[PDB]
């Protein structure tokens, strides 16, 4: 079994096309997460709206009639509700307004599309989102920058969230399931990127995008209960700490206190597969 | 030795963050190319301005003073002329004007930056390009759409070119070397994408970006003279054509006449390494035997 032999700081977020700038843990008011992009199992099964390639990540495609944008897949193929919560690659950033840069094949210019994901017109699961002033035509859009949610008024930017893909929060949209910390002092490890916009925004994901294409390619036939990893300095070969990767596609570690965890590690290290271990294998704290 | 076990249509161009839509050959007024992005050897050596990750591709970072933009690497690290023709990831699309979407950490809004790459103020090799109206501040920019070049006036978009990175076409900028068709009836194979803007623009590259991260990770210790590959349909397992990958990081095939080449192949196939062969190994024309 292998992970990419590439330093983390050379890789991309899997929730937006942004370089990885650090590792992190979630705030204390965040336990589980339910990201729809950046989801890939260790045997290579893509989950949620996750694409193989960053060229599809945090993008939309569709035709505006001036009132709504009717969505398709990025290549123009129809999207149907049975397929998922939104087309492949659709942004999954809850807890913010989006600003998507819209361009066209065969026309000049770009246009900023401002997206509040809270109203009942925002129903990408049914292939329809409000045009919010975007004129008639076919567009490809990519997330450019974010800002605080328009509703509820005065809400914080909270990128641990996903948007409401359905007409209401009660509508089933075929979300990929939530990921939970597995217990025994282990915390989920997130790969962070700086996101432009009027604040110090940091976007977490479960796996760098290049890990997803690697795992989707490798299609490992021999996944065990947990992969014991070392986070290694490439030059010195020094083991900077023990981590576990779980079959559902996430990493954990045991921090060495609130002041010393994966966020204190250099970001130019490489994760290296050591061996398959028990689900309950007890890690040495970072 | 391995290449990604992923269909081409799931992958990205390495000169802009765009899905791969086809394979193609060069125009008959292009024999060699000298792309600076999308360059990686089979043993994993990145060449030119090529980054590992698509998150750096066709991007700029720098500080405008209202007159010029002083460039750095995307992470803010200094860039110096000895390092290359431009910072890592900098766009390499010749034969067009660029329209780059500029955003800022800690600020609202985006701004379109319009770039004619022809004037003597466009000197990314020396870390400086004209601001062309972009206000003071630090920005990250990503290529968004392109249009015909402002100079020479009336010329067509030609993405087979690279821009002039120096103050003059005679200035040495440490460009990655040209790639030439190798002989034996073989043609260079390009991976194509559609680029937004006011025309039917076709962006070629030598390798999908995911192949570059794959090769850079793999760091193959045993590269031969050429890799013999099959282009395979995953479901049926059918061999749709023999190709060669050369150490410098490019693929070739032998077209089955003017009528039948890479452009006629479906784009949902997978390249699979077969064996190391001699540089002079003669391929069967695509689709034949
Ligand atoms: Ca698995
Ligand atoms: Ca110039
Ligand atoms: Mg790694
Ligand atoms: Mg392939």
């Amino acid at each position: 079994f292998t992970l990419p032999n590439l330093p983390l700081s050379s890789l991309s977020n899997s929730r937006a096309p942004l370089p990885i700038s650090s590792m992190g843990i979630s705030p204390d008011n965040v336990q589980s997460v339910q990201f729809q992009n950046g989801r890939c199992t260790l045997d290579g099964r893509l989950v949620g709206t996750t694409p193989v390639s960053l060229s599809h990540v945090a993008k939309i495609r569709g035709t505006s009639n001036g009132t709504v944008i009717n969505l398709t897949e990025l290549d123009g193929t129809p999207f149907h509700p049975f397929e998922g919560p939104a087309p492949i690659g659709f942004p999954d950033l809850g807890g913010c307004d989006w600003h998507i840069n819209m361009t066209q094949f065969g026309h000049s210019s770009q246009t900023q599309y401002d997206v509040d994901t809270t109203p009942d017109t925002f129903v990408p699961h049914l292939g329809s989102i409000q045009a919010n002033g975007i004129g008639s035509g076919n567009y490809v859009g990519v997330l450019s920058w974010i800002s605080p949610p328009s509703h509820p008024s005065g809400s914080q930017v909270d990128l641990w969230k996903i948007p409401n893909y359905g007409s209401s929060i009660t509508e089933a949209t075929h979300l990929a399931p939530s990921v939970y910390p597995p217990g025994f002092g282990e915390v989920l490890v997130f790969f962070m990127s700086k996101m432009p916009g009027p604040g110090a925004y940091n976007l977490p994901c479960l796996l760098p995008q290049e890990y997803i294409s690697h795992l989707a390619s490798e299609q490992a036939p021999t996944i065990g209960e947990a992969a014991l990893l070392h986070y290694v300095d490439p030059d010195t070969g020094r083991n900077l700490g023990e981590f576990k990767a779980y079959p559902d596609g996430f990493l954990t570690c045991v921090p060495n206190g609130a002041s010393s965890g994966p966020q204190q590690l250099p970001i130019n290290g490489v994760f290296v597969f050591v061996s398959w271990v028990s689900r309950f294998y007890q890690l040495k704290p970072v």
